[PDB]
């Protein structure tokens, strides 16, 4: 099984999406050896990651697309706009160009910083990155057998 | 009569999706006899349903597609942004193939485990299977009276 | 001289049923008998916007009529459901052109008993009513400008 | 400064949904003389006014199209799923069909009549009225600028 | 590189907005030297956004659209409405037009006004806006390497 992976990661609080990014890669070499490539592609927000995706699911090269970004909902200002464009705005992506598109575009309830919470998320992302390694694989191989 | 039901179950809490598809199975045989016959999906999360419909629905293979999930909202992270990608993603995949698709993606309003609610949530699925047999019949009979 | 399709679903059906009756009535009062409306059923609220597409393409109808009680509130959320249902006849009105009128009802946390049936019963054939001089308002003033 | 504009304004409490029209056309009157006028459309309720947008929108004849409705939510029964599809209805129309259409569907957090409040709504929609003409008048006119 | 840049500000309290855009213009200036053009089109509430993003967008003209506004949720009146269909309606525009669309489009939960407010407003505003341009290049680069 051989294909590729794109995986698209906001920057904003990088210092915790990133450690979904490597729990994502490194499962996807313990269980593939290195037969399923990721290609790694930066963004600035959440907000810009529908786009970006439909641009790379247009190019034919990727059998799954990651979204990975932390939004996070909760000060003064209401955040849930721009998360619930996004969740939604992945949603349409791939029902159009038909290159499965998944979420680890997290959204904490009111979460509130400190060495508690932030050990606290980064554990999270560690374990959202290594399921979506997961899913990538199952959904890619199940869409491949629904189709023959 | 005689025709075919995709049926499409997540597998995140897959213990308890799966009372939703064994009652939906039984009840359709039971009803029918074995005429209606029912082929299952598997996918890794509510948000996998959609694009897995749409291409289902796009081979005329089948007179209804069901999707079945259970998605916990509810815990330090917001969950309600999924819920509705999957919901209105599901709305828009039928609106625009014109196969049905029925939902049996359950939410429920902050649940909190143990035997207590374990066995609450897989009574609750078995009956939403039930219905869900009785809907599939009943929707894919009333379309092809108007059609024709 | 038209035709309305009536799409009412089934679940609380003693509930959607008096609207129905109290549209089909009116409907007739006021037009004597040539605008004629035919019924659909369906299982669920979630089942209306695809069916309310289907009978707006064939051309029949001046208008569609979707009527549901979408009980929000119980251990399990609802208003996911609602939320599809009333965007999704939305969506298939602007897109067939033909009119799409909601009596798809959510009560914000009722709680049964002869107390509210007779409240919901109620409110449910007002809605009716109310929906019939809508139809027939809203055919009325496309034909206009068109 | 010469064109046409479409109002289509929801019936149901019409007596507060006419303090903004009549406003908005009487704002529209000052500003330009005459020279743009104002075409009313009735029609139910609010959920009925995107398809009216869209079809006047398509004829061609409207630089611009106003909404107007006052949708209460609140009460036994839940109402914001229907100001959803309408408010979001009419964007989308207007970036179908690319004629703007403005907004004077209002919905209050929780009012409760009484001549206390209805006071408050008559004259609140005698603003969003007005407003809602200059905002008229200054879209039409920034887009005939720029493209 | 060089390209220019559609800002579109909502005039709607724009003492605030207009932070946001001076912000921006300037970033962008002072990283760019001034090979990064900056065109502003004024309109009149959020509202107005989405649809002029979109005839902008179409023109060829630009690399990116910014709209800016503030929308003030909460009072007596629901607000939140208008600033769901404004974000994702640019969503949409984007998605539909190609043409990366930023938003510095910020609703506070329930502020309320005094100059103990307006200069935190301000603030976080003039802050938004740099932000703003650092991401406007950044995506714009981002794109021309994809």
């Amino acid at each position: 099984t051989s294909f590729k992976i794109a995986f698209i990661q906001a920057r904003w609080h990088a210092d915790i999406v990133d450690e979904a990014r490597k729990s994502f890669v490194a499962e996807l070499a313990a269980k593939t050896g290195g037969s399923v490539e990721v290609e790694i592609f930066d963004v600035p927000g959440a907000y810009e990651i529908p786009l970006h995706a439909k641009t790379l699911a247009r190019t034919g090269r990727y059998a799954a697309i990651v979204g990975a970004a932390f939004v996070i909902d909760g000060g003064i200002y209401d955040h849930d706009f721009v998360a619930t464009a996004v969740i939604n705005g992945m949603m349409q992506v791939q029902l159009e160009t038909e290159v499965p598109v998944l979420s680890v575009v997290l959204t904490p309830h009111h979460f509130h910083e400190s060495k508690e919470h932030h050990d606290f998320f980064h554990a999270h992302f560690k374990v959202k990155g290594v399921e979506a390694a997961h899913a990538a694989l199952q959904i890619v191989s199940e869409r491949s057998r629904i189709a023959a």
